[PDB]
RNA sequence: GGAAGUAGAUGGUUCAAGUCCAUUUACUUCCACC
RNA sequence: GGAAGUAGAUGGUUCAAGUCCAUUUACUUCCACC
């Protein structure tokens, strides 16, 4: 099991075969023919145009180049026009920057409008750097595509490929820069082993330095962090995987792992072994794009976790899942049930003015003195984390994300017990509690 | 009803009737006759020697003055022999300083050996300051020394009289000094409201300055605090009580409240409504004096209390009770049961060597990363506060006071729920939980 | 949409809030959907 | 007996202990038992 023999096998998992390549060549040809004939300035960009796309992930990126004088309104009207004009069938769905997603001869295509700039300074739209990224990489990546494909494959198999909010990992463009920076997959992995949260990679300068955060300097624009949306945790996982890969190299690192169907009965056993409170907030999925929905689920998850922690339910971890129709916020707490009384701190016996109004209150028990200050016994209006959340989410829905919070206003319920183990959340449940052997292929 | 109308009606319960005084005089004489028969220099000090004892607190303090020639060990043997051959029956039991306690013609007596000195500063034993104390008070407390007996009665009714550990309150002498410093109990009550914990009262200089701590400076030794054993919380209680009295006066402030007997059934009801975990540590009371016991019971109570908090059972309060044959450490926690799993913080991801060690320990569940560490799920040995204290007391008996600890070491049990309300701890549980009716 | 920051405001909880729970106006950034 | 203080010496827990849990030696000051 030699390292180089491992990577040679890995190639068969990440290099697309002849039939896929040809399928994309045939599509490419058709697209060009349609876009000429339309007049229209365009440019193929991204992994297709650089032959760095992953086996089974063929998708062509076309960028339409407009006069910078155009309004943003004019950009979308025209982008959508041409995109629609050029794709066999199509779909329009985006967060901020408009574009058309479609198919040309059975292959995924994205037609994206942008601005024909010269110098990626000042930037009129979010995506204006992409043509420049391509000019830059074009001649610096020839002969190193398979190398980029290994890294991509390695990341994806470990669930940290892509910088969208659903994954918060490594973009494809980031993979290319790393390969340009280190020369090979093997060199990257070897080096990544010693990246820190303060690591700055400046590709254009061929330099590694200490900064305020992890920062991969864009060759085309130095104020840009190519790794802006890679989370601290995903960086950590990557660094750790590299360490593990070099200790014990294996083809396992390039094969995806799938959730495994775990029976409700065994889940009941694990939860009662841990003796925790496990429950979810269930509600209708708001009909919005992933990049709007996921940060909103992140916020909702966080605020309720914070509520649980200030309310002394000792939350362990937290998870979320989105189905076609429902979303789920998963929670685990050390405390299944708290007492009803608690102590509220009072004023120091010194100043009477405050002590007077502190004792003026009607309570059931009778304040006392401890360490030179008054304290009182007060009652909770809930004693289980479920009851707690039910109070929280009914009362604070507006702080849980624009659309997520709105959906919770109109309907939510709290599921625990067997009722929760038959929901499609077992993968997230297992992940959350760190159940061993979960997890396969 | 009004200002000084109440003080009249109280003086009935503080000043002793003539026939209690008459029993005590016929006991005083008999004592002089026995001591002089033996020769022996003797000074009378304390409350009886100043006419400041409560109606029922009849005790006589006698001090034996030994020449300094006799050493610390010679002192006590002769002081004991004298005390034994001067009291009808006698009891010897003390914490550090030797004395005989006994009865003459049916009257409580204390015989305490000490030294005769010129100059108070630079003590030999411990009580040497006391004759000096008295000779500073003989001509200063003269007159309406009933302003003391009201102050005493006040503090006694409210559970904060004596300055011994069981109480941690106001010394008898501390009372007589304040009456000299302010002029009268009422005037003392007026001022005590303004007292902080920074208050320093200098009877000698008439100086109400603000030092680092509550310090009643002794007229006989300025290095020494007369209030040195009154606790912070006990001070708080008085300062408040005075405020409560000043505004709305009542004779109730001089009557001791009946200790309040609540039935087991009502207590269980209170506790179940409270939703807490209430349990006690019961063990055999070690055969020691109060002043060695109570601080140990406190220890003890505190160390287990801290165990409970660092163990996330969120304790509310604690208390303790001493009986004939048993002691009880009383606890109430907000958490009746905790989960088996908990999180353990590991290292930051960069620190590759310590990550290896951390990840190499066998656990039931896969560790995880969160904000750049490395955390692990671990399993607890216990899930209930009672379960928890059973362990801590078993392993940490030695940190729980010399004797209390030794006693816990050989045996204790944990009493909770139904079994507990049958033990003599209900008054303590009521005070603890602030039960009110 | 989400996140950071700067300058105001409002409700609630509390003996007690610039600070805890929320709401809101103006502005400067940044990220994703490529 | 308990508490405060100064100089050390350990053992345990932990990825890691001058920081958490305990133990010990010497010098010191305090408190109650009056
Ligand atoms: N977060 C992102 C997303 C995209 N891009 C730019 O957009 C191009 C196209 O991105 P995308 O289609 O999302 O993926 P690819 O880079 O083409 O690679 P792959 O499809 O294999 O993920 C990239 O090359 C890059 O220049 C970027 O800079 N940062
Ligand atoms: N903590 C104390 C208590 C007592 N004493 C000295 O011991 C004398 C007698 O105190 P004690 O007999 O213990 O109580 P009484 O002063 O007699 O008060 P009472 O009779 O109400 O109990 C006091 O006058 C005082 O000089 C002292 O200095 N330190
Ligand atoms: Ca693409």
């Amino acid at each position: 099991m030699k390292v180089e023999e491992i990577l040679e096998k890995a190639l068969e998992l990440v290099i697309p075969d002849e039939e896929e390549v040809r399928k994309g060549r045939e599509a490419e040809e058709e697209l060009r023919r349609r876009l000429d004939e339309l007049g229209v300035e365009y440019v193929f960009v991204g992994s297709y145009a650089r032959n760095t796309w992953l086996k089974g992930s063929l998708e062509i990126d076309v960028f339409l180049l407009f006069p910078e004088e155009f309004s943003k309104e004019e950009l979308r009207e025209r982008g959508l026009e041409i995109g629609k004009a050029v794709l066999d069938s199509y779909e329009i769905r985006y967060a901020e920057h408009p574009y058309v997603h479609g198919v040309v001869k059975g292959v995924e295509v994205d037609v994206v409008p942008c601005y024909k700039l010269k110098e990626p300074k000042n930037i009129k739209s979010a995506v204006d750097r992409t043509p420049f990224h391509h000019k830059w990489l074009e001649g610096r990546i020839k002969g190193k595509e398979n190398e980029v494909r290994l890294l991509k494959g390695f990341l994806k198999a470990n669930g940290i490929y892509g910088a969208e909010y659903k994954v918060r990992g490594f973009s494809g463009y980031l993979c290319e820069l790393l390969i340009v920076f280190y020369g090979s997959f093997l060199e990257t992995v070897k080096n990544a082993r010693r990246w820190t949260r303060r690591t700055v990679i400046d590709v254009a300068k061929g330099e590694v330095r200490k900064g305020e955060e992890f920062f991969v300097v864009d060759p085309v624009d130095e104020k840009r962090n190519v790794a802006a949306n890679l989370s601290l945790d995903n960086l950590a996982r990557f660094v750790h995987l590299c360490r593990e890969f070099m200790e014990a190299p294996s083809l396992g690192f390039f094969k995806p792992k799938h959730p495994l169907e775990i029976e409700p009965e065994r889940l009941r056993k694990i939860v009662e072994e841990r003796g925790t409170a496990v429950f979810a907030v269930k509600f209708r999925k708001p009909d919005i794009v992933d990049d709007n929905l996921y940060p909103q689920l992140e916020r909702a998850s966080r605020k309720i976790f914070e509520f649980l922690e200030r309310e002394n339910f000792m939350p362990l971890r937290s998870a979320f899942k989105a189905s076609e129709e429902f979303c789920y916020l998963l929670f685990e707490c050390q405390i299944k049930e708290i007492s009803r009384v608690f102590r509220r701190m009072g004023p120091q016996f010194e100043d009477e003015r405050n002590v007077k109004k502190f004792l003026s209150r009607n309570r059931a028990f009778r304040p006392f003195i401890e360490n030179g200050r008054w304290w009182a016994f007060e009652m909770r209006k809930f004693t289980t984390p479920e009851e707690g959340v039910r109070s929280y989410a009914s009362t604070h829905w507006h702080t849980l994300g624009k659309n997520v919070g709105e959906s919770i206003r109109e309907y939510f319920e709290i599921i625990s017990g067997e009722k929760l183990f038959k929901e499609p959340v077992t993968a997230e449940l297992c992940e959350m509690m760190g159940v061993k052997d979960v997890c396969c292929m």
